[PDB]
């Protein structure tokens, strides 16, 4: 379906105005995005976790409904700075010290490091395509690999701001299936605009841990992977096929990870649009087994 989950509801965090979706009651269910994605990546998961806690969507600053950053450049929306508002925000909703996080991409390493931070809130780690660990370029997978070397140069503004590449080329190109005309401008509208407003979509390709740089967020993705490598909090590793980000070496070191049940859906890297009903009956599961009665 093509319809949000829930309705926008917005706080302001550090002046700015985020949007998050919040349905239901009891300890939170945190889905976290990535990118160029925003809550809406959730919308036909969230259903399946219908009674089983407080359903909570956040969108990235700069994402979704979220405001912008200004005045945006280059150095704005780095890892640091998301992990500022969305700290902010996830301590704004009062989330309590039992929560399930449920990933992606760019929300995998902010939840894991959250996480980290914060082991003993953290009730269950649900993810998928994530950023697990510091990766090496022979990691990446290789059809989008020239891509986001280049996003990672001097061409990347030009892709992204002025051509918003990462929305319209890269999102559906890790989509096994069609998207519709409706899902497509959900995606889209954070980023219709060229320049600044896909900021965000393009400072995130240049903070992934890769060949040792950004060093910053290589020393917190070491971290965490350290951490989750140990941690006995109980993890669904939703693993997929053909995946993308999260095989080879990532995959293998995701599967070492102790406490923690797998399955595997169809998908690419966005795999939400691809194995949603899949992936939220696995969720849902998984819940209530940490939910008992």
């Amino acid at each position: 379906g093509a319809k949000p989950f829930g309705e926008k509801k917005f706080i302001e965090i550090k002046g700015r105005r985020m949007a998050y979706i919040d349905e239901g009651t009891g300890d939170p269910i945190l889905f976290q995005h990535g990118n160029p994605t925003s809550s809406y990546l959730w919308r036909n998961i969230m259903p399946h976790c219908a009674g089983l806690g407080r359903l909570i969507a956040c969108d990235l600053i700069g994402m979704g409904d979220s405001d912008k950053l200004d005045p945006s450049g280059p150095e704005r929306y780095a890892y640091a700075e998301h992990r500022d508002y969305l700290d902010a925000l996830w301590e704004a909703l009062d989330l309590g010290d039992r929560v399930v996080l449920v990933v992606h991409d760019w929300g995998s390493a902010l939840g894991f490091d959250w996480a980290r931070r914060h082991r003993e809130r953290v009730q269950g780690i649900a993810y998928m395509e994530a950023i697990a660990m510091p990766i090496e370029w022979a990691d990446f997978p290789e059809q989008d690999r020239d891509l986001f070397q280049a996003f990672r140069s001097q061409a990347g503004e030009e892709l992204v701001l002025q051509d918003n590449v990462f929305v319209e080329q890269v999102l559906p190109g890790l989509i096994l299936r069609p998207l519709s005309e409706a899902e497509m401008a959900a995606y889209r509208e954070p980023f219709l605009a060229a320049g600044e407003a896909r900021r965000p979509t393009l400072s995130w390709p240049r903070q992934i841990p890769i060949a040792g740089t950004p060093a910053d967020v290589v020393a917190i993705a070491r971290d965490y992977a350290g951490w989750l490598s140990e941690s006995p909090i109980p993890k669904l590793f939703i693993n997929a096929e053909p995946g993308a980000l999260t095989t080879g070496r990532m995959r293998d070191f995701c599967r070492t990870w102790p406490n923690q049940t797998e399955i595997t859906v169809a998908g690419a890297h966005f795999i939400q649009e691809d194995s949603p009903d899949e992936i939220g009956a696995a969720i849902a599961a998984f819940v209530r087994r940490l939910r008992p009665a």
